[PDB]
């Protein structure tokens, strides 16, 4: 009635300085934290504009969900605020190597930057933006779903390390969900009132929707 289903997961370990990165971000005192939320939103931008980019020539990439748009999604029983859009989606090999194996220019720049003095908020400008999801997440668990493959499962606590499955978990559409499991004293990005203050201060003119889903 039941066989056993198995799963092969495996684990990588993240280039050097991104884990020095990852180390400086999730132990930081810095007292802006909430601009991860601009720096996913980014990312999901970015990833609304490469699949719009590929509809332009093959119209049929859209078959997986015509609207380009982001969802954010706060859940407070699990404490999770989840960031989805409907995306280009990553590859496994996009996971493994542009998500944490392969080194990026801009992450020595960016730690020596702020060793030079710059501030936190400026991560984007150095593309490593994406690992400021740890000034409030403990875990980062990402859920993506590119055309034509499987839907995959990325997921760190910044240990040194992040795993990559293929994802067994409620099947998405096309794009990426990137869910933040916040640290306790984080939980405030939990709230209707302040995800509405910090998307009007920070992401007030991007070029897809956005939707919150409360409830
Ligand atoms: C975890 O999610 C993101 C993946 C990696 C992001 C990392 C390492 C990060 O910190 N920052 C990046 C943001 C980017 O926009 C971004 N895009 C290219 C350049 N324009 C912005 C100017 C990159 C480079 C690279 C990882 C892109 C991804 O490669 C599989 C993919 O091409 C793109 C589509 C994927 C993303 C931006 C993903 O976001 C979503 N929502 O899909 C960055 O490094």
């Amino acid at each position: 009635d039941q066989p056993m289903e198995e799963e092969e997961v495996e684990t990588f370990a993240f280039q050097a300085e991104i884990a020095q990165l990852m180390s400086l971000i999730i132990n930081t005192f810095y007292s802006n934290k909430e601009i991860f939320l601009r720096e996913l939103i980014s990312n999901s931008s970015d990833a609304l504009d490469k699949i719009r980019y590929e509809s332009l020539t093959d119209p049929s990439k859209l078959d997986s969900g015509k609207e380009l748009h982001i969802n954010l999604i706060p859940n407070k029983q699990d404490r999770t605020l989840t960031i989805v859009d409907t995306g280009i989606g990553m590859t496994k090999a996009d996971l493994i190597n542009n998500l944490g194996t392969i080194a990026k220019s801009g992450t020595k720049a960016f730690m020596e930057a702020l060793q030079a003095g710059a501030d936190i908020s400026m991560i984007g400008q150095f593309g490593v933006g994406f690992y400021s999801a740890y000034l409030v997440a403990e875990k980062v668990t990402v859920i993506t779903k590119h055309n034509d493959d499987e839907q995959y499962a990325w997921e760190s606590s910044a240990g040194g390390s992040f795993t990559v499955r293929t994802d067994t978990g409620e099947p998405m559409g096309r794009g990426t969900k990137v869910i933040l499991h916040l640290k306790e004293d984080q939980t405030e990005y939990l709230e209707e009132r302040r995800i509405k203050e910090i998307v009007k201060k920070h992401s007030q003119f991007i070029g897809y929707p956005i939707t919150l889903f409360v409830e």
